[PDB]
């Protein structure tokens, strides 16, 4: 009847992936005709993110308004070694508490190290893309890095490298919600 | 020092004009003023119930370095609703050397500002009929996702766009860079 999509984006360095997931998941909605799909990007502060080319951007929830959802994008942090230590305790125990109660979990780019540190893979094993995969090893020495695949999907917790294709994941999800036919027009939209 | 400026017509697509300015700035630090406008200068209003909000407007610009024209959505709904006045606009930058990148359904923008002087260029398939109909005389290269006419850089996407990206790259700079790349 209805799924809600939140999608944290905790940095406006690097939150076009967050926006480019929504617009797949939203534009697959509209090939399924569902009418009940609802999507919400939220900030770590709930402050307006900075973007490049001197944007502002807005958002009109909060993430402590949400107790439950369907599914949680979890964007990128930028330079871990930045911003991992610096992100509010209370959104790691949101995540954490979101995934104890079956969220999906769907982690892309540097949003990676941020289940990696919350501890919700199950079997400790994850992806990243070369430009981070030395840190991702000094960090989290014990997850095995599969360097032979960009995606991972592990329980309930997906996985995606990319920085800018999250494809293989997105078109998962789609398929899961709205079925085979609603994924193959993804996949068609998409030109891959 | 070098100049970008990025047209975002619709809050429906958007993301690709911001993934662009995020690899070309960061490609630059291992080494851009860059600036997003709107239509109508107003803030656009994205999906998740956000807005952006631009902070230059687009008549404030007489020359750019590279200008990015991204997507229009549905060209059905869209193209005959872009200001005339931007397509002069387009059309002038160009004259002034700008490297002119079109992505996604951008490219009908460039197609119909005239500036494909090689009457070729890329659409995806189920978009092909619509442009052939709008662009009788232009040549869809059905095999390539991307083309380079002059100085106009055609990439379709809708989301993968290193070939022109890093093509750029290279010519203003001669583990990032194959971050990039590899996803193609």
């Amino acid at each position: 009847k209805n799924l809600r999509v939140v999608a944290l984006a905790p940095t406006g360095r690097y939150f076009a992936s967050i926006i480019s997931s929504l617009e797949i998941l939203e534009t697959a909605a509209e090939f399924a005709e569902f009418q009940g799909f609802m999507t919400h990007v939220v900030t770590p502060n709930n402050r307006p993110l900075i973007g490049r080319g001197g944007i502002s951007v807005q958002p009109t929830a909060q993430w402590q308004s949400f107790d439950f959802t369907n599914i949680l994008i979890i964007g990128s942090i930028g330079d871990p070694l930045e911003s991992l230590d610096k992100i509010d305790p209370a959104l790691f125990d949101w995540i954490r508490e979101l995934h104890l109660k079956g969220s999906k979990i769907v982690a892309i780019d540097t949003g990676i190290f941020v289940v990696a540190k919350a501890g919700l893979l199950q079997q400790n094993k994850a992806v990243m893309h070369s430009y981070f995969a030395h840190l991702f090893g000094e960090l989290f020495p014990e997850i095995m890095l599969m360097t032979e695949q960009k995606a991972l999907i592990d329980g309930n917790v997906y996985l995606s490298s990319g920085p800018y294709s999250h494809s293989s994941v997105m078109l998962e999800i789609v398929e899961e919600y709205f079925g085979k036919h609603t994924r193959n027009l993804g996949n068609q939209f998409l030109s891959t």
